[PDB]
């Protein structure tokens, strides 16, 4: 019937303690990884970082990023599920350290202005019923001097482990009485003056949804 | 629960009747398809799949790619319904069109003649996105958009065989082509490559439930 001997390739979410992700073994980094952040999440008996970057021994080793692919490369070990996220717990914390949770970034980038970002991000929890974090890599075409519109991104390492051109994260914001908002930010993986101010980096929804792949407010809407 | 708004992404296969397929939103292409080829339209845009991510007509247009099926319409005379379903173009990648016509179609008659020989045949068929090194000295993925919505052109494709010969054997084979002008008559064989270089490639692992493979 076409399956007799299976499918040769299905969605591989993995659920954490802090964190779910769809991982995408062609790019081996995740798609996008999901948090909910609340206040007695983010203070700590979790915060020894005496955790270390682990390669993720459930994808397949021929679609895992290790260690190796990022030493040398020029770009840091950025986690998306953030580590100071998840002081809650020692397990929760050391779960963001699978490299599944990791994509190379921009060392200037991984130290400010996305740093910044998360820092935002946990300080909402102190206004909102809840926040949920989605986090994931894009890779934006440009348009070249021939006039046609390519994509084009750097991949590292013997496992060829993709380096995204932009990161996205959307935030969903439950106040009380039932609102809810969706805010969403992307940077470029490269330096970015930390002097901005993190509105500028706002963009619609539906953008990340066209160049994501993915869908984000047909699932809220529903509820 | 963390999945309080759903989940953003899932697998995304369709079943039609000609085929299976695994679809990729991002890329806005097949990952995979799956068909059997037995010895017994024009092209429409998918409607099963957002608008968003959804290849057109006019993608195509005046891109100088061809729409190259990846499960052939010629596999699937045996109904109207199963060549029909070929034309959705979420069957469909961006082909140089010489390769369309000569040397993947070719391959695609080839696998056909294989049904003389073997008790099954399937074919699992894709797109991939190859690095190569620049002057640079570092390794990119590198490939063309066409359209308004960005419909990936692949750098090369690749077709692996599932051929089951006698007392249940299995046999793969898995041919790699350049999406390009490839020479027609280069013998089939030189695109023959290891199944393994194709799934480190791919992110793929295909027939899994062959625990052991045959040799
Ligand atoms: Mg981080
Ligand atoms: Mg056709």
């Amino acid at each position: 019937e076409l399956a007799k001997y299976g499918l040769p390739g299905v969605a591989q979410l993995r659920s954490r303690e802090s964190y779910v992700l769809s991982y995408d073994p062609r790019t081996r980094g995740a798609l996008w990884v999901l948090e909910q952040l609340r206040p007695e999440r983010l203070r700590g008996d979790g915060d020894r970082s005496a955790a270390d970057f682990r390669e993720d021994d459930s994808v397949h080793a021929y679609h895992r990023a290790t260690n190796a692919d990022y030493r040398g490369s020029g770009f840091d070990r950025g986690a998306l599920a953030a580590a100071a996220n998840h002081r809650w717990s020692q397990r929760a914390m050391d779960d963001t350290f699978y490299l599944s949770n990791v994509a190379p970034q921009v060392p200037h980038l991984n130290q400010n202005a996305w740093n910044n970002l998360e820092r935002y991000s946990r300080s909402l929890t102190r206004t909102y019923q809840n926040v949920y974090v989605c986090t994931g890599p894009l890779f934006l075409p440009r348009t070249e001097a021939d006039g046609k519109s390519y994509v084009k991104y750097q991949v590292i390492g013997k496992n060829h482990v993709a380096v995204p051109t932009h990161f996205f994260k959307v935030l969903i914001l439950e106040a009380a009485g039932g609102q809810i908002e969706l805010r969403s930010y992307v940077m470029p993986n490269a330096p970015v003056d930390e002097t901005i101010p993190l509105e500028r980096f706002l963009v619609p929804i539906e953008s990340i949804e066209r160049a994501s792949g993915l869908l984000f407010v047909p699932n809220i809407l529903a509820r």
